[PDB]
């Protein structure tokens, strides 16, 4: 009889199809691309998926195919997955902030005098990044690039100087995906690096402050868009959605600026933390809300398409590399556990995760239920293989581990600012309509309209009038961006590693999303020693650092205080914030975009670090609740779910 534990270093299912095989090898399917109406044959399974693939490629009618196929054998993937990963290593996509020379020059910003001798280190420190596990350069005072492979400076992981879209070497450094996607658990010494890590540490604004303050990169130039941050390990990226149609003709990618399609009200969607890039290959969604296909790209795009500098043609012609991108993310597993497990303990958690009702004997009762057995398997998946090929619990075992299900709100009860984020059928209706929803599958598209301002505000007004309920104007595409309901239950594969949890990563550890009543609402990380100059101490992420029984960080509990003296100062309340706390430079773009009046980055003072290096619950977004659900669980049911999930 089949095994509950599934413990594997291969886990992406393209991976585990085409490991050891040939390149003309016909590709496994995916089995993401299984999850569409009709999946569900048992409606009285322990899971039903709720949240459906969407297949660009080959779209339903009426759409018609206008995309190059994905790949179809093992070969044509991993050729991709190779170049997606290149790609992210060498290619710069996200907004140039800096010329070199002000980047080694940046501790001037940080208020020391001449460069320590542990500068590439601080700057890994007080930007939360990692020294990477590739040679990542940039050029020194003097070199040029273009003649020495880059330079021979040295980049964290996180940042990159890269090459433009004419493959030369930039000269300019930007953050790149891996400031909010990667990071290192355990030192070097440690651990390998994987891919797919989300940082926790990374602290987005405090980078955009500091490079604010250095030598513009084009003199009189506007504010760039770029994200910001009330702390580390979370960001406002996901804000760059509500501003593109603000900045960008939504059919063609024009950087034509319009009051028209921008709601400049629509509610801050609060701090989000990146998910798991790892287990990519088992979310048939994108995106906390689940909000679109992970067939789609363009998603993807978004830090692409949003640099000023690219033309429209330049930036929809970003596709292809990130096609590849996602292939190498599709590519991807979690790294393993690297401790000690006890077999028979994550046993008894096997079948507690599968089979345990956690509304069993009228628990939970005030918690609306879904559909299902009430377990963690009910949200998050099955893992089990023994409970993969039972009907009771999934409809087919090719769907093991696949997560595709999006819980209510009223259910999850997890902070809520995330879910408004494109609440407005306005905002959907200007996505749905253009380049973002793929429109071009339209059976009504013809071409790309013109890449040309007066014509960009032409179409503007009737996008208005059928984003407020009109006449359709542009084409509608299959990429919709779905009305907002909840919260995607992710995959638990590599969960292990990858705490802070929940979607704005305010839970410190499993511990805690298993026992509400032991989350902490602010709690404070081990640290880093300053480095020379006497600042700069970072969120330290050796093995020491991390709690490997209640998996998680360690952490400091610490008490909220409105009183000004208090060190670090961490209110009770979102209403005693600072300014670095309320900054939005996305906010500031568009206003500045728009010709309205628009306030520049905030110096982030020494004393405003020492708040953002301590998770605060109470600021905007940031609160600790919900998923409350596990309260039911008793505290044995509790420590063998943590076993269980060493082995995922
Ligand atoms: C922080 C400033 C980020 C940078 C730079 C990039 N990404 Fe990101 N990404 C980020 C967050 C917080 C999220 C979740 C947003 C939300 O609230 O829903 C994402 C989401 C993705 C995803 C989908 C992941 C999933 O749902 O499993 C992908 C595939 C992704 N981002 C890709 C990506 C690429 C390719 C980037 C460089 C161009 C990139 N992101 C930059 C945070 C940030
Ligand atoms: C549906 C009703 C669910 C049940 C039952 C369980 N989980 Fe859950 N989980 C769910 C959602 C929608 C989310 C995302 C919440 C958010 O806003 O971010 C979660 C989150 C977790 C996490 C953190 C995952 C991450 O941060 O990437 C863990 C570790 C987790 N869930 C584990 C877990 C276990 C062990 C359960 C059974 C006891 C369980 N969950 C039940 C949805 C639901």
């Amino acid at each position: 009889a089949l095994p509950l534990l599934d413990q594997a270093s291969i886990r992406s299912p393209l991976m585990v199809g085409c490991n050891g095989k040939p390149d003309s090898t016909p590709l496994p399917v995916d089995p993401r691309s299984l999850v569409k109406q009709g999946v569900n044959s048992n409606p009285n399974a322990a899971l039903q998926f709720n949240a459906y693939f969407v297949d660009l490629h080959n779209p339903p009618p009426p759409f018609v195919n206008r995309l190059p196929p994905r790949p179809t054998t093992c070969g044509q993937f991993r050729a991709s997955a190779t170049r997606g990963r290149v790609n992210l290593e060498e290619r710069q996509f996200f907004q140039p902030m800096a010329l070199a020379t002000s980047y080694h020059f940046i501790f001037l910003q940080w208020g020391y005098l001449i460069r320590p001798p542990d500068f590439e280190e601080q700057v890994s420190k007080r930007y939360g990044l990692y020294p990477a596990p590739f040679r990542n350069p940039y050029p020194l005072p003097g070199e040029d690039p273009n003649q020495t492979n880059g330079g021979s400076g040295q980049l964290p992981l996180g940042l990159i100087q890269g090459k433009d879209d004419n493959g030369r070497w930039t000269g300019l450094i930007g953050a790149s995906c891996s400031a909010c996607h990667d990071s290192r658990l355990g030192t070097a010494s440690e651990a390998s690096f994987k891919w797919g890590l989300p940082n926790s540490a990374n602290d987005a604004g405090l980078l955009a402050s500091d490079m604010f303050r250095t030598t513009p990169i084009t003199a009189l130039g506007n504010l760039l868009p770029l994200p910001w941050s009330t702390g580390r390990g979370s960001s406002d990226a996901i804000g760059l959605i509500s501003l593109l149609p603000a900045l960008f003709d939504m059919e063609t990618l024009t950087l034509a600026p319009s009051l028209l399609e921008y709601v400049a009200d629509a509610p801050h969607a609060g701090m989000t933390k990146a998910p798991a890039w790892w287990a990519r290959a088992f979310k048939t969604r994108q995106f906390w809300d689940g909000s679109l296909s992970s067939d789609n790209v363009h998603s993807e795009m978004a830090f692409g398409v949003a640099n000023i500098f690219r033309d429209a043609n330049a930036r929809r012609g970003l596709e292809d590399e990130f096609e590849d991108i996602n292939n190498f993310l599709i590519s991807l597993s979690p790294a393993t556990y690297p401790k000690t497990i006890n077999t028979a303990l994550a046993e008894q958690g096997a079948v507690i995760y599968h089979e345990r009702d956690l509304w069993a004997s009228g628990a939970n009762g005030a918690i609306p239920k879904p559909a299902g057995n009430g377990s963690c398997a009910s949200c998050h998946g099955v893992y089990s293989p023994r409970h993969a090929a039972d009907p009771n619990y999934l409809p087919d075992p090719r769907l093991k581990g696949v997560a595709a299900v999006v819980t209510p709100i009223e259910t999850i009860r997890t902070d809520p600012r995330r879910m408004r984020l494109m609440a407005d059928e306005r905002q959907r209706r200007a996505w749905n309509s253009g380049w973002w929803a793929y429109n071009n599958l339209s059976p009504s598209w013809t071409g790309y309209p013109s890449d040309n301002i007066v014509a960009s505000e032409l179409r503007r007004v009737p996008r208005a009038i059928y984003n407020n309920g009109g006449p359709i104007y542009s084409p509608l595409g299959p990429n919709i961006w779905e009305e907002p309901t909840g919260y995607i239950a992710p995959p638990l594969y590599g969960a292990w590693a990858t705490a802070p949890y929940f979607h704005n990563g305010s839970v410190p550890n499993l511990w805690g999303v298993l026992k509400p009543s032991d989350r902490p609402k602010l709690w404070k990380r081990p640290y880093t020693a300053a480095g020379i100059g006497g600042k700069n101490a970072g969120y330290d992420y050796s093995f020491a650092s991390y709690d490997w029984q209640k998996l998680g960080w360690k952490y400091t509990a610490v008490a909220c205080n409105n009183s000004i003296f208090t060190s670090p100062f961490l209110p009770c309340t979102h209403n005693m914030a600072t300014i670095d706390i309320l900054y939005s430079m996305w906010d500031n773009v568009a206003a500045q975009y728009l010709n309205l009046a628009y306030q520049s980055p905030p110096p982030i003072t020494d004393q405003q670090i020492k708040s953002r290096m301590v998770y605060n619950s109470y600021l905007y977004g940031n609160d600790n609740g919900g998923h409350d659900f596990t309260q039911s669980l008793t505290d044995s049911e509790r420590w063998a779910l943590i076993e269980y999930i060493k082995t995922l």
